[PDB]
């Protein structure tokens, strides 16, 4: 019923009961575990009640009257539409708890922090791209980078959704040039293509920032080119190896996922993006050197001077330490919030521990919180935690066309 | 799609689907409405079913199944267990029965190697005196002057209405730890419980941080002995590092054979009780979770001090300065001592190689990926973009409660 959730390095024995909440199910079966696995009107009421319910408790009014003549209202707009809509408040409540229920964010202990725009007022892409300028500009606050998430419209059945096309407000750009050999970013390959394809003038250096395709319910999709100035770039140093930044080397400062949808109550959004800022393994480890994406490793070694004839000469391991430390100082000296693995993973279990306290227990996604490299030197790693699907959540969608 | 658990891999986009989970008989803690995934703890005519699955498979693994051999070795055991209450295994029934439960076992990396596996039947054992023997007789095979081969040596299974065989040593090479006045441990924080045990049966201590332990050998309804183990058997791998000189002098050894002891062996629904296994080490095991862990070896603070590091803030990356060198300084230990080993690389493929060469005979394999995917550099490695199925096939070894 209530999983004991012993943590291994200090004897920490906890107990859930933040499970039994969860109303909707995931992957795994008695016989089978697949944690592993990356991927997936009668019941709005259902679920708009209760976020009502989730909503006043927050605020202690539960029960008195507003509660209940906003469950009258919420009752009857859905018995008379089809739908409903959430007021300001009610949605920041809501979007909050996407990100606090969210298993496999590490960067949890920080979900309180959140500003939430409400672009639910927009009709135009040409609106669209301005409401995004205004996230973009507040959220990189020229180094000292804030949370927030600014959301557009629900879905309605009745015709299309608002969508971003690109996976994350910055991404840089994806060149197959016969070869069949990428110069620039090959997971951003896909995309690049489709914003040649709807008209645009592309580049060809190693980090081309792209432009951003916006999607307005039924309506060939639209092009708008992010003032370079608006995009904060970090040069890539190393503090000790003065070879290193001759690579011609960088990543952007601000990580705003665009490709997801939001689930509240029931209501959908469908474009709804979201930003806090970067943890270090995430640019030096995951979109460097993993050969799926950048792949530097090699050359990073040649350079520093290692046997690549033989993997047990650990020239991987000892690259990667410093790639990924040489991204930790160029963000910390170019003045650019930057939350390093072990700094972000000791915070975590303050969370999965002030959680305890609050709601009896967090879904942990437990084979994501531990990070990319280095895992045992992480408390996260000697951490049982359980997964469950709760919400408001975020959700995957299909990718608009 | 095929109404069966559907199995990519990130890297290759390649997908595999598993048809062997619906020959799990066992459930885990997993519901779909939470996942315990994470987790670390997880008759008679309800016996005899369990011994008609092993057989079956035996005779469909030599390709007899349907032969006169097949349905009257199940008209016999049908005949043991209804006038016994057990039943005992034929000889090559066993050696089977032990490879499976390493085949089937869903965290362990190293099974490319599965069926090099060597089965000493010591079925015959009777005297709490002469486990000693054999257990010394493994550990000289599979030391091989350090070309370690793998192997194991089954001891007799349970009665009901008799005692149990038991290894108490969890490991066969166990570096002793004394609890200290200082409120500390000087050893390995982990076998302390078992030191203190040693000391309780009559074994005097000496006070280095690896004295080799004595084994405490249990043998039905009888108070466990203890032995020694001659310093020859027990081959020792002092760890020094290619270029960094001082490391040598941090003092630091370790031993080469890996013996798990205290785990229960069961096929066709018998237990085996004291059935110890070996192999050899992955680097990362002695020098990420023995040498490193913050609650065992802890070395890590000392070496970063040495390479002159700022342990002040996590930002200069010290820890993970450390550990690399300290698991590198591992490897290059085995290298130049001609012992046996496997970095994580190196292991981390075969594995891949094995899901592919199992995905033809069992069309599956179970992976616990946390514990596939080793403690330094999961991205790194290809095992870790790879989705896996995690589920309870027999023969399994189990985790069993502890005699005392
Ligand atoms: C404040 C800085 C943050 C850090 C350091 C952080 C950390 C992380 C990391 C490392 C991941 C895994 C990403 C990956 O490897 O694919 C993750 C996942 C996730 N994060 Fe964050 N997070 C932060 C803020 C946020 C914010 C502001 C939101 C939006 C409300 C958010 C929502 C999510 C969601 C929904 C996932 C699930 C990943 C998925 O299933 O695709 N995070 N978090
Ligand atoms: C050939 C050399 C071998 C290597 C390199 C290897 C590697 C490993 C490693 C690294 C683990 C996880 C260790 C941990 O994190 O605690 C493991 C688990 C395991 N291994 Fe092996 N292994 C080898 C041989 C064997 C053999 C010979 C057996 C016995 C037949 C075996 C049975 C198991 C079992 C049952 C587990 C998981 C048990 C549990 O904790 O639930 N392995 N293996
Ligand atoms: C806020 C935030 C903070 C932070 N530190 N890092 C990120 C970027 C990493 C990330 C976080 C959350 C979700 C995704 C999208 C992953 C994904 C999933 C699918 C199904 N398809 C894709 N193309 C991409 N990526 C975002
Ligand atoms: C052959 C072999 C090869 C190899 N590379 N590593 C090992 C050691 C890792 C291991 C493999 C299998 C089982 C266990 C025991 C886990 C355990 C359980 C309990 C109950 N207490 C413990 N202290 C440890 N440990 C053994
Ligand atoms: C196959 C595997 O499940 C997948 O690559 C997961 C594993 N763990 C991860 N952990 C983090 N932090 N981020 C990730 O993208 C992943 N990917
Ligand atoms: C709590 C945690 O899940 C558990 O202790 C696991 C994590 N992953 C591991 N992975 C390996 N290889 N070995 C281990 O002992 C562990 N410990
Ligand atoms: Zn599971």
């Amino acid at each position: 019923k209530f999983p004991r959730v012993k943590n291994w390095e200090l004897g920490s024995i906890t107990y859930d009961t933040l499970c039994a909440q969860s109303q909707q199910d995931g992957p795994c079966t008695p016989r089978r575990c697949l944690g592993s696995l990356v991927l997936p009107a009668e019941q709005l009421l259902s679920q708009a009640r209760d976020f009502i319910n989730q909503y006043y408790s927050s605020i202690k009014r539960s029960g008195s009257q507003a509660h209940e003549e906003r469950l009258q209202e919420v009752e009857a707009e859905v018995a008379s539409t089809g739908t409903y809509h959430l007021r300001e408040s009610e949605l920041v409540f809501g979007a909050k708890q996407a990100w606090r229920n969210a298993p496999r964010c590490v960067g949890r202990i920080q979900w309180g922090k959140l500003q939430v725009f409400d672009a639910r007022d927009c009709s135009s892409a040409q609106e669209m791209f301005t409401y995004i300028c205004n996230h973009i500009k507040y959220a990189t606050n020229r180094g000292n980078l804030r949370s927030a998430i600014t959301v557009f419209p629900q879905r309605a059945p009745g015709r299309g959704d608002f969508r971003i096309w690109n996976s994350q407000l910055v991404r840089y750009a994806g060149y197959r040039q016969q070869d069949g050999s990428v110069r620039g970013d090959p997971a951003n390959v896909e995309i690049t293509e489709l914003c040649i394809q709807h008209g645009w003038t592309p580049g060809n250096g190693r980090f081309d920032v792209l432009p951003l395709l916006l999607q307005a319910p039924d309506e060939a999709p639209e092009l708008f080119v992010l003032p370079p100035e608006l995009v904060l770039e970090v040069p890539l140093e190393h503090p000790t190896l003065e070879w290193f930044a001759a690579l011609g080397l960088r990543w952007y400062a601000l990580p705003a996922v665009s490709n997801m949808l939001l689930e509240i109550g029931g209501l959908e959004f469908s474009a709804a993006p979201f930003s806090g800022w970067y943890m270090s393994t995430e640019i030096g480890t995951r979109n460097l050197c993993d050969p799926s994406r950048y792949n530097i490793l090699e050359d990073v070694a040649v350079c520093m001077d290692l046997d690549t004839r033989t993997t047990s000469s650990l020239w991987k391991d000892k690259a990667a330490v410093e790639i990924n430390l040489a991204v930790l100082h160029s963000f910390q000296l170019a003045k650019v919030t930057i939350v390093d693995h072990h700094a972000a993973t000791v915070s975590f279990m303050k969370h999965l521990d002030n959680e305890q306290k609050a709601r009896g227990g967090c879904p942990a996604d437990w084979a994501w919180i531990v990070p990319p490299i280095s895992g045992s030197l992480t408390p996260v790693f000697h951490q049982e935690m359980v997964n469950y699907i709760l919400s408001p959540a975020f959700r995957y969608q299909p990718d608009p066309w």
